[PDB]
């Protein structure tokens, strides 16, 4: 297994990389430095986790110890869905790299297509609980998008959570300048992804597998839920090969030519999660974990059902 994917930009992208959602801002830091000095060199940030500054500190220190040069490192952030509008792009890529100390992303990501009204508020809601849209568009926020690649801000752009179609709209842009490099979306044994999958790779867009593990620390968590670190099955294969069953879930999307990116702040866990590079799971436990899905979604917006842009009606 190849450490790392190539992009439509000709840079490379590793397969296994660091979330950083719910990582709090008095414990991120310590975690990235770990996750570094254990191998990671990806790290996948957002302006709306409201840690950038603390995983920034923990980059410049690793570069200040000599551990790692930037060039390694493939840092990737996403623009918030209240920034849509052209003229606010600059300016939050900008916050996003002052916060992360960096001249420069790997690669930045259209967070969700639904844009949001401007403001401070990153959910902004109206008195009856709905999210508030903005007249934004997405081909109009992906020519914004282009702009930061021809400055030299980001190294290559890409969307997530983008439905199919919402993709083919990108691609079919008269004038479009830069394809997505990438499309972030959630996947797992219960959320296969197997159609949207075949969609993106058929059309050289490399996909990143985000919540490997089901987000047990999602804030919206029903007990009722299935849990896939819980599930005895997934045990049940990942006793067979002496791993947990979190490395089994992580190995999962990598054997589907995926990124992967679980997050955890806890260092055994961060140090367990990269240790899968030395396993294979067999046709199968891949044909077992696949058959496990329930088309189950952990992060379904669900205050925005009714946006435009929502991505989740579409099948795929
Ligand atoms: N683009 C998007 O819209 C979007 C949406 C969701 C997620 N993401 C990205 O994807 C990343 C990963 O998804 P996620 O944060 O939702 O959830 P996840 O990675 O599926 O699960 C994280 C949870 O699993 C725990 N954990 C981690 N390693 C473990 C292990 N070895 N054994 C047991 N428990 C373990 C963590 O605990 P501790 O941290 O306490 O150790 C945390 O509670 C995010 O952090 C974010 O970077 C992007
Ligand atoms: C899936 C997702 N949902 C939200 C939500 C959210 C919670 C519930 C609902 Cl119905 C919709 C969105 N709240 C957040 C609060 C603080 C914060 F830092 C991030 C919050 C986020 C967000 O970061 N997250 C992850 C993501 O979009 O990558």
């Amino acid at each position: 297994m190849a450490s790392r994917i190539l992009l439509n930009n000709g840079a490379k992208m590793p397969i296994l990389g660091l979330g950083t959602w719910k990582s709090p801002p008095g414990q991120v830091t310590e975690a990235v430095k770990v996750a570094i000095d254990v191998g990671y060199r990806h790290i996948d940030c957002a302006h709306v986790y409201q840690n950038e500054n603390e995983v920034g500190v923990a980059i410049q220190e690793k570069l200040r110890e000599q551990v790692v040069k930037r060039e390694e490192l493939f840092i990737v952030s996403k623009l918030w869905c209240t920034y849509h509008e052209k003229g606010l792009v600059k300016g939050a890529c900008q916050k996003t790299l002052s916060d992360l100390k960096l001249d420069y992303l790997d690669l930045y990501l259209i967070h969700w297509p639904t844009g949001f009204k401007p403001g401070k508020e990153f959910f902004p809601l109206d008195e009856s609980g709905n999210v508030v849209p903005s007249d934004t568009n997405i081909l109009d926020t992906w020519a914004a998008m282009e702009e930061l690649v021809d400055e030299g801000l980001v190294k290559a752009i890409g969307i997530s959570n983008f439905n199919h179609l919402q993709v083919e709209m990108i691609l079919n842009k008269p004038g479009l300048k830069y394809k997505p490099a990438v499309n972030q979306i959630e996947c797992h044994p219960y959320l296969t992804q197997e159609k949207l999958i075949q969609y993106c790779q058929s059309k050289g867009i490399v996909v990143t597998a985000y919540s490997p593990l089901g987000s047990p620390d999602r804030p919206w968590a029903k007990p009722e839920d299935p849990s896939l670190l819980e599930d005895p099955r997934i045990k049940a294969i990942a006793a067979k090969h002496n791993k947990t069953t979190a490395q089994v879930l992580i190995r999962f999307p990598m054997q589907r030519n995926l990124v992967v990116i679980p997050k955890s702040v806890t260092p055994e866990r961060i140090a367990e999660n990269f240790k899968v590079f030395d396993f294979e799971l067999s046709s199968q436990d891949m044909t077992t974990l696949l058959s496990y899905n329930r088309n189950w979604r952990v992060c379904a917006l669900l205050s925005c059902t009714s946006h435009k842009d929502y991505p989740f009606h579409e099948e795929f």
